């Protein structure tokens, strides 16, 4: 994984987003945008050019589980790696998720450490 990924952040609150975006800095990751909900995401996704989505799993309108099935359907990003963010897990929602093609999931409030860990799991099982 090259430093330039582009990231896409999805939450509803501006708050988490800051967050991720600051801890994905301290990592040496500083190309960020940032959607308010599903729908949004895939206003931008649709733009092209990114490499890397996190995005939480409750949001109004699209909610995360949406936004990866949609993603997972569109020919052009369907190999885009999806990091699920939750505030609690729950076994149906882990299975929902992977089985939907969810490339890892992360319960928040998470440290650089732990998101560090969850992106190198990720580019490692998907050969980056």
């Amino acid at each position: 994984a090259d430093k330039e990924l582009k990231f896409l952040v999805v939450d509803d609150f501006s708050t988490m987003r800051r967050i991720v975006r600051n801890l994905l800095k301290e990592l040496g990751f500083n190309n960020v945008e940032e959607a308010e909900d599903g729908v949004d995401a895939l206003n931008k996704l649709q733009a092209g050019g990114y490499g890397f989505v996190i995005s939480d799993w409750n949001m109004p309108n699209m909610d995360g589980l949406e936004l990866l099935k949609t993603i997972r359907a569109d020919g052009a990003m369907s190999a885009l790696p999806v990091l699920m963010v939750t505030a609690e897990a729950k076994k149906e929602n882990i299975i929902a998720a992977a089985q939907a093609g969810a490339s890892g999931y992360v319960v928040k409030p998470f440290t650089a450490a732990t998101l560090e860990e969850k992106l190198n799991k990720i580019f490692e099982k998907l050969g980056m």
